[PDB]
């Protein structure tokens, strides 16, 4: 009832701001003079009834750009009323964290008000005053670096990350290529990673799997729409950039990130593969004379990784089997509990179809660790060894594992060889060794045929590959006892024959 004349006074308070703002003959003097009345006049006593002045104003500027754009003004004609919004609102921030909770206290609020103009309208949503409205800030924000502590700051960067993730696509699909402009903002995106002792690494990375999954499904459905190479056309962008001037943090996360993605994403996952570490110059050309790989500097240096593959095999309680194996050889009992747990994503009538990756990747990572320790320990400081345990625990585990499972086994594998480091090292080595343990044994050739149609997905494509990847394929095909041109595999497939040979007789 009187509800209904309170919103009335707090859309006539805001019309006259924007008049104030439009006016050109009106002096820089009368703006602070009209904030001040606004306390004064009782217009807003407290805090609760500036938001929710602020809630109704922002509903305003949306209904105010609809109504410019359908008459045919300009879209920066249209723009003033979310814009004076914005500019009363930097005006509040400037006045002093108080500053830091009333920062965050608007971020929420642009929160609601998309929301409620998703809810309301779904497929009437506009994204575009929405997406202005949050770029303004993050402009803003910037240019007030200067002013926050260095403390202050980060705070309200890391708030801004957790309300980009509260209006996700899958929360907010109308709302997913100005979400995807957010993320990829040059505002944002460089001052999130740009934060000391990577604070901001973890919030960026939710947000970047929410974009790179998003991007991925629409893929997979066979998209035509704009929306879809909007949508994928960012998801190229964005990976370019991190490459270029973050590759250090695509390094690190790039477990996480290819999770994401579906495997079959070939180009958008290698993107985040050959990404290669500044102080690295160890890249050579795989091509060249008779280059030797063990005769290389940082072939025994660990990449750094974000990815916890050792707490993941404890949460679900197979961490400590895995080490047991790792010391006592493969057992049977302990690949096949392994594997269980692998299918499993138990009752009467019931058949697992879906394999759990993250559990298959936490595996992969666990062997290459345990030779880091090895080497450390070991007087020829190899990382590598043929005789070892875990080489035929690995051995029997891709064996013994379902044919879609090991499917996943060995991508993972393959997604570790890219710089040279000892990841790319140890997976090179071990991936040989498997494919050439029981060469004769029929079951052992249905497996190499399972690796090589894999490393094949990947080389198929006309881009860039990893270094590791290339070196490996090569080996495979210089080494004579190998015979992968006598695989009925490689007799299966011309045309993939065909690409095959052209890498063969480029292999000088």
């Amino acid at each position: 009832l009187e509800a209904a004349h309170l919103l009335e006074q707090m859309e006539y308070v805001f019309d006259e701001w924007i008049h104030l703002c439009n006016n050109p003959h009106a002096t820089e003097r009368a703006a602070m003079i009209f904030v001040h009345q606004l306390h004064s006049v009782q217009l807003v006593t407290n805090r609760d009834e500036f938001l929710l002045f602020l809630r109704h104003a922002l509903d305003k500027s949306v209904e105010r750009f609809e109504q410019g754009i359908h008459s045919g003004a300009s879209i920066a004609e249209s723009f003033q009323a979310v814009e004076a919004l914005v500019k009363l609102i930097i005006i509040f921030v400037k006045s002093h964290s108080a500053a830091v909770a009333f920062m965050d206290s608007i971020l929420a609020l642009g929160v609601l008000v998309a929301n409620s103009h998703h809810v309301k309208r779904g497929e009437n949503f506009n994204q575009r005053v929405f997406y202005r409205f949050f770029a303004l800030l993050l402009h803003e924000v910037g240019l007030l670096a200067g002013h926050f502590s260095k403390s202050h700051y980060e705070q309200i960067i890391l708030n801004f990350a957790a309300r980009l993730f509260d209006m996700r696509p899958n929360l907010l699909p109308g709302f997913a290529c100005a979400w995807a402009g957010l993320v990829s903002h040059r505002a944002f995106l460089p001052v999130i990673l740009g934060l000391p002792d990577e604070k901001g690494w973890a919030p960026f990375t939710k947000l970047l799997e929410q974009f790179l999954g998003c991007v991925g499904e629409l893929v997979k459905t066979f998209t035509v729409s704009s929306l879809g190479k909007e949508m994928y056309h960012a998801a190229l962008k964005i990976l370019i950039v991190l490459q270029h001037d973050f590759p250090i943090y695509l390094d690190k996360f790039r477990v996480q990130l290819c999770q994401s993605l579906p495997l079959h994403a070939t180009q958008l996952v290698n993107l985040i593969l050959a990404a290669i570490p500044p102080n690295c110059n160890s890249l050579a050309d795989p091509f060249q004379a008779g280059l030797k790989v063990d005769k290389i500097p940082d072939m025994k240096e660990r990449p750094p990784t974000a990815f916890d593959s050792a707490g993941l095999l404890r949460e679900a309680g197979l961490l400590d089997i895995l080490e047991r194996m790792l010391q006592n050889g493969p057992s049977e009992d302990g690949v096949a509990q392994i594997n269980h747990a692998i299918n499993k994503s138990t009752s009467f009538g019931y058949v697992p179809l879906g394999v759990n990756r993250r559990l298959i990747d936490a595996v992969v990572a666990r062997f290459a660790e345990f030779a880091i320790n090895r080497a450390s320990s070991r007087s020829d400081s190899a990382i590598f060894v043929a005789g070892a345990n875990d080489i035929k625990t690995l051995q029997m585990l891709v064996t013994e594992v379902s044919p879609e499972a090991r499917y996943y086994l060995v991508s993972s594998m393959v997604n570790e060889l890219r710089y040279p480091n000892a990841y790319t090292n140890y997976f090179s080595q071990a991936l040989l060794d498997i494919f050439g343990h029981d060469m004769s044994d029929p079951e052992e050739n249905l497996v190499r045929e399972q690796i090589v149609r894999v490393l094949l997905e990947r080389v198929l494509g006309y881009w860039p590959q990893p270094w590791g990847l290339i070196i490996t394929i090569l080996e495979l095909l210089k080494n004579d006892k190998y015979l992968f041109f006598e695989l009925p595999f490689i007799k299966a497939t011309p045309e993939v024959a065909e690409r095959f040979t052209a890498l063969a007789r480029s292999a000088a």
